[PDB]
C-alpha cells in the first residue's frame, strides 16, 4: 500500500535518530533528533507528510504517538494509524552503513544522512529504493 510508512527511534553515541521508511518501497527519510519528544516526533511527520503522499504510519513503540502534540500533527495532515520483514533489514542494515562511513564525517548526524544516500540509491538486483518509491508513487497517480 503506497501511503504506509513506519517510524521509529534508534539511538547511538548518545543522539536520536528518528528513521521512516517507506514500506513498500524501502525508502528511508531520518533526522537526528535533539531529544525523543513528541515536539520532534510531530514536525518530523508534518514535514514527511508535505513531501510524500503520507496516508498511515506505523511504529514499533505505540507510546511514541499519544501526545497532543503528535495527535495534532496526524490530524492536521489527515494521516491515521496504521493498525496491522522489509523495515526490520533496512534499520540494522542504515546502522552498518553509518558505521561504515562515520570516519568520513565529524559529526554524526552527517554521517547519518551519508547513509540515506547510499542507502536510497542502492541497486538491489533491480532498482534502487529511490527509484521503486517514485515509480510506486507515479503509478498509484495515474488511477
Amino acid at each position: 500500500s503506497p501511503g504506509i510508512w513506519q517510524l521509529d527511534c534508534t539511538h547511538l553515541e548518545g543522539k536520536v535518530i528518528l528513521v521512516a521508511v517507506h514500506v513498500a518501497s524501502g525508502y528511508i527519510e531520518a533526522e537526528v533528533i535533539p531529544a525523543e519528544t513528541g515536539q520532534e516526533t510531530a514536525y518530523f511527520l508534518l514535514k514527511l507528510a508535505g513531501r510524500w503522499p503520507v496516508k498511515t504510519v506505523h511504529t514499533d513503540n505505540g507510546s511514541n504517538f499519544t501526545s497532543t502534540t503528535v495527535k495534532a500533527a496526524c490530524w492536521w495532515a489527515g494521516i491515521k494509524q496504521e493498525f496491522g520483514g522489509v523495515i526490520e533489514s533496512m534499520n540494522k542494515e542504515l546502522k552498518k552503513i553509518i558505521g561504515q562511513v562515520r570516519d568520513q564525517a565529524e559529526h554524526l548526524k552527517t554521517a547519518v544522512q551519508m547513509a540515506v544516500f547510499i542507502h536510497n540509491k542502492k541497486r538491489k538486483g533491480g532498482y534502487s529504493a529511490g527509484e521503486r518509491i517514485v515509480d510506486i508513487i507515479a503509478t498509484d497517480i495515474q488511477t
